[PDB]
C-alpha cells in the first residue's frame, strides 16, 4: 500500500556525471564510453547569449581548451565535435561505469528521474513529466545545465533529457541525448516563453484508477460518457484532448479494476464539475497528472483492494 | 527555481542491497563489511527460533553471487548475518536513530534489487507514508552528509492503514509496534509544524507571496492554535532553528507563523503554495536550504 512520485535509483547515473569547464564556465557533462556530452553553450561568452553563432565560436577551440573533470582525475580532450544542441568531447579513457544504454527521445507526458548536479556532482533526484508545452517543472539552480533525465526499465539506462535552461516563469527547457530540443526553444537568451499548459489527461486517469486499487471510490459516479463528450468537457478545464490511444494504454487498468475507461472519464468529468469537497485522492487536494498509466502498473500492487 | 521533493542519489546504498532467504521467506539486507542486517522476522520467540537454525540455512545473495554465512546473530529486531566475503562497495557510514519530523530517502527494494528512491518524513506517531509492497521488507532510509551514509531506518510492516513501520539499524522500533502479526494501530497523527513553516519559507524564496500578512503572533497564541488543529506544538528551537531562512526572506518566525494561523481559520481560498492545495509538511528546514543552495555529494 501507499503511493508516491518515486525516481529511479540513480546509482547508474552518478557514475556518469562530470564536470566540463570553458573558460570561465563550468556546467555537467555526461561520461558514457569515451565520449562526454553536455550542453554546447558552454563555449559561450556573457555576450555571445542573445545571438551566439555556435560553429563560428566552436571553430576557434582546439581540446585543449575543454577541461574536462571525472571526480578528482582530469579527462584528457581528443577530439571534439557538435551534433544539433549538445557537445560531444571525445577523451583518451572510456567510462568503466558506463551502464547498459539507450538513447531515447520521449513524448510529452512521459515522465522521467532527474538527477541534478553542480561541479560534476549529484546533489538529488527527483520524478517529473515532460509537459504538453515541452517544459519541465523541475528544480534547477545556476549550475544545473547538463544534469540529466532518465528512466530504468530492467537494466539499461534510458537517457531521454538533458537541461539546458531556465525559463522566465521558473520552468525548464532542454534536449533529448542527440541535441534536439523538446520544444519551440533555442539556446539564446532571446525573449523566449512557454506555451500555456494543460493537464495530461491519460495520466490523471492512471492516478485515479492506482487510487482505487488502493482501495478508494468515492469518486465514481453511475455515469458512462462518449470520448467525444469528454473531451468537450476537459478542453473547458485546460486538459489535454484524450485519443483513442489513450485509452487502449488504459485497458489493462480497467480490466484490473473493473472500470471502464469511459466509466472512468465521467468519473473524472463529475470531479472537474465538482471539486473535491475537503476530500483527498492519494493524499493529494488536486488532481495528480505526473503518473502515467505504466508508473501505476510498476508502483501498485497487481490485486485491488 | 522549482521546488520537489527531493530525495539524496541512492548509488552509496545501491552497493550495499542484497537478498536473503530463509526458508520460504525472501527479503532485503543491507552488506556492509562483513556484515548483512536484515529484519529478524526473516526466520514469535526469536531467541528459541534462532537458536535451530545453521549458518547454511540463511541463502544471501549479492547480484548473482552467492555469500557465505559463516555466523549469525541478534541485535533487538534485526538480525546480523556474518559472511565470508567484505561488501568492496562499502560506503562510509554512521547508523543514526532520527527523531519525529527528520525526513530521509527510502531506497524500495525487492528480491535485493533496487527498484525505486523516494523521499519520506517520519511523522510524529512514528510511522512513515511510504510505497512499499509484500517483499520490500528490509528497504532502508538514510541521510548523506558529504560522503557518510547515515542509515537511520529499516522497513519491518505495513499497519492496516497503509502506512509502514520499522526499526533504525540497531533493531529497535520507531513507535509503539513489535515485530509480529497482532493487532497494532497507529496513533492520531499530527502535522510537523517547523516543517510546514520552512515549506512557506521555501514558496516566499520560489515568489510566492501571497499568504503573508503585516500580523505577527506570541508563540503561546500560535501554540493554541496549532493545538486546535492537529499541529505539533512549536517550541523555541523550532524557531531558532527557522532563523536562517527568516534573515534570507526578512519575515520574522512568529511573522509567518501568523501566516499559518490565517492558513488554518481560513483556508487557500482556491489557491496553491508552490503547486499544491494542501499544507506540506515532509520538508525540513534544512531540507529548503539545501534544496534552495545546491549541496552536492
Ligand atoms: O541563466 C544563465 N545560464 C543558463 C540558464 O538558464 N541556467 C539555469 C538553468 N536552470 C536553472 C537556473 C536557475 C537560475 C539561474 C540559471 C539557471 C542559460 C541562459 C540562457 C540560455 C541558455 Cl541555453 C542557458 C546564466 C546567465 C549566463 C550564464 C551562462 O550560462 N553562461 C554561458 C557562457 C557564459 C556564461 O549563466
Ligand atoms: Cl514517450
Amino acid at each position: 500500500s501507499g503511493f508516491r512520485k518515486m525516481a529511479f535509483p540513480s546509482g547508474k547515473v552518478e557514475g556518469c556525471m562530470v564536470q566540463v569547464t570553458c573558460g570561465t564556465t563550468t556546467l555537467n557533462g555526461l561520461w558514457l564510453d569515451d565520449v562526454v556530452y553536455c550542453p554546447r553553450h558552454v563555449i559561450c561568452t556573457s555576450e555571445d547569449m542573445l545571438n551566439p553563432n555556435y560553429e563560428d565560436l566552436l571553430i576557434r577551440k582546439s581540446n585543449h581548451n575543454f577541461l574536462v573533470q571525472a571526480g578528482n582525475v582530469q579527462l584528457r580532450v581528443i577530439g571534439h565535435s557538435m551534433q544539433n544542441c549538445v557537445l560531444k568531447l571525445k577523451v583518451d579513457t572510456a567510462n568503466p561505469k558506463t551502464p547498459k544504454y539507450k538513447f531515447v527521445r520521449i513524448q510529452p507526458g512521459q515522465t522521467f528521474s532527474v538527477l541534478a548536479c553542480y561541479n560534476g556532482s549529484p546533489s538529488g533526484v527527483y520524478q517529473c513529466a515532460m509537459r504538453p508545452n515541452f517544459t519541465i517543472k523541475g528544480s534547477f539552480l545556476n549550475g544545473s545545465c547538463g544534469s540529466v533525465g532518465f528512466n530504468i526499465d530492467y537494466d539499461c539506462v534510458s537517457f531521454c533529457y538533458m537541461h539546458h535552461m531556465e525559463l522566465p516563469t521558473g520552468v525548464h527547457a532542454g534536449t533529448d541525448l542527440e541535441g534536439n530540443f523538446y520544444g519551440p526553444f533555442v539556446d539564446r537568451q532571446t525573449a523566449q516563453a512557454a506555451g500555456t499548459d494543460t493537464t495530461i489527461t491519460v495520466n490523471v486517469l492512471a492516478w485515479l484508477y492506482a487510487a482505487v486499487i488502493n482501495g478508494d471510490r468515492w469518486f465514481l459516479n453511475r455515469f458512462t460518457t462518449t470520448l467525444n463528450d469528454f473531451n468537450l468537457v476537459a478542453m473547458k478545464y485546460n486538459y489535454e484532448p484524450l485519443t483513442q490511444d489513450h485509452v487502449d494504454i488504459l485497458g489493462p487498468l480497467s480490466a484490473q479494476t473493473g472500470i471502464a475507461v469511459l466509466d472512468m472519464c465521467a468519473s473524472l468529468k463529475e470531479l472537474l464539475q465538482n471539486g473535491m469537497n475537503g476530500r483527498t485522492i492519494l493524499g493529494s487536494a488536486l488532481l495528480e497528472d505526473e503518473f502515467t498509466p505504466f508508473d501505476v502498473v510498476r508502483q501498485c500492487s497487481g490485486v485491488t483492494f
